[PDB]
């Protein structure tokens, strides 16, 4: 009895998604898996979807990482306004960032990507860095954000994710005249906008493989698991890094992406340090700067245990190999969408059922009843 999902193409390619080190080989609560000029660059495969950096400006500021990053310091404010999106024009005077995706779409051409998203990877992958201290152009790439709503595309000149700690760093303005507020990433559901973040490396290559190579949505009445005894056993309580109840889907969603252990680029250190400049909107590479690599507690399943009535978020660490067809579970990532999609759909005409060892005289099958994926406890003692 042989794994299903590498029994197809199509069970196979829709498995792949979901081994995050392998397709996103990044960081992905914070992503600074590349270095260049001295410099962490952003640098997922991924695009994340609901990534938002959540800032603290004190209240009368606008607090919106999408606005326009400072182009000279005020001395006199502080924390300096501004957001994270990069503020230039072109020597036309029309600005950088953002743009509708609309004129990208104009300005990529006729062969230009096919979706908003790899169009503004390529067209982050495209711009031309400066240096925000030396003011010289750049190799260097900037992430991007997309905004499925407004339908536009941003350049973020600060790929700096998460800062942290009084020493370096205001919470609405306290400790007072600190230069930078803080700021962490965060999974947000907003009906306002609707947030794509990513490195500029999406771009590369195929800009829309994305589409279908990356783990962009929540998987509907199914679990992860692991294939073993000829059977899909999904993970849970015991094969977990945590499991506490959540109150539902959602903020299981939310919380694998925020969880202590997410496959994470940022330092795990703190150098005595003196503060950030107001411009360094870049994170310097130290010979220590960790990377993830895309491995770590990524993954949920949200479901309802049998026992006790709760819903769990069972969160792991381990690339799943299987799913299990659960009515009613959902299949997250720190990577996707809590937007849901079935699994693929399955042949029930040719499709060969398999059946697991009998163990206390109830087996696991597997097969494909009405052209879905089914999973069941059977009697296995006459
Ligand atoms: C960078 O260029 C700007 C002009 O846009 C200038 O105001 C600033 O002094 C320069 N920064 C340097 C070279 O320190």
């Amino acid at each position: 009895g042989q794994n299903p999902w590498a029994t197809t193409t199509a069970f196979a390619d829709f498995m792949k998604r979901f081994n995050i080190p392998q397709v996103h080989g990044s960081g992905i609560f914070v992503d600074l898996g590349r270095d260049t000029e001295g410099y962490r660059e952003v640098g997922g495969k991924c695009p994340v979807f609901g990534k938002a950096i959540q800032m603290h400006q004190p209240a009368e500021y606008s607090n919106n990482f999408l606005d326009d990053a400072p182009t000279s310091n005020d001395a006199s404010k502080k924390p300096l306004p501004g957001g994270f999106n990069n503020p230039q024009v072109y020597t036309s005077g029309q600005k950088f960032s953002p743009i509708d995706d609309s004129l990208l779409q104009e300005r990529l051409g006729t062969a230009g990507p096919k979706t908003a998203i790899g169009r503004c990877a390529l067209y982050a992958y495209s711009t031309i860095a400066v240096n925000p201290s030396t003011n010289y152009t750049s190799t260097y790439k900037y992430p991007f954000v997309y905004d499925a709503v407004s339908r536009k595309c941003y350049v973020l000149s600060v790929s700096a994710q998460l800062l942290k700690g009084e020493k370096y760093c205001s919470v609405n303005g306290t400790p007072s005249g600190l230069t930078w507020a803080c700021f962490e990433p965060v999974k947000e559901k907003s009906s306002a906008r609707a947030l794509v973040y990513g490195s500029a490396f999406v771009a590369e290559g195929n800009p829309d493989a994305w589409q279908s190579a990356c783990p962009n949505d929540a998987v509907k009445d199914a679990l992860f698991g692991k294939w073993e005894d000829g059977q899909c056993v999904p993970f849970d309580t015991k094969t977990s890094v945590q499991s506490d109840q959540a109150t539902n889907k959602e903020e299981c969603w939310k919380r694998v992406f925020a969880n202590p252990l997410v496959a994470s680029d940022a330092p795990t250190t703190y150098p005595e340090a003196a503060q950030k400049n107001w411009n360094d909107f870049w994170p310097v590479h130290e010979q220590s700067s960790p990377k993830s690599g895309g491995f770590g507690a990524n993954w949920a399943n949200f479901y309802l245990e049998k026992e006790s009535g709760e819903t769990i978020c069972a969160i792991f660490d381990q690339v799943p190999d299987c799913f299990a067809p659960i009515t009613g579970a959902v299949a997250y990532t720190a990577l996707g969408s809590s937007t849901e999609v079935n699994l693929p759909q399955c042949d029930s005409a040719s499709f060969i059922p398999i059946e697991g060892p009998c163990n206390n005289c109830v087996q696991v099958v597997t097969e494909c009843v009405g052209n879905q994926f089914d999973q069941t406890s059977k009697a296995c003692c006459t």
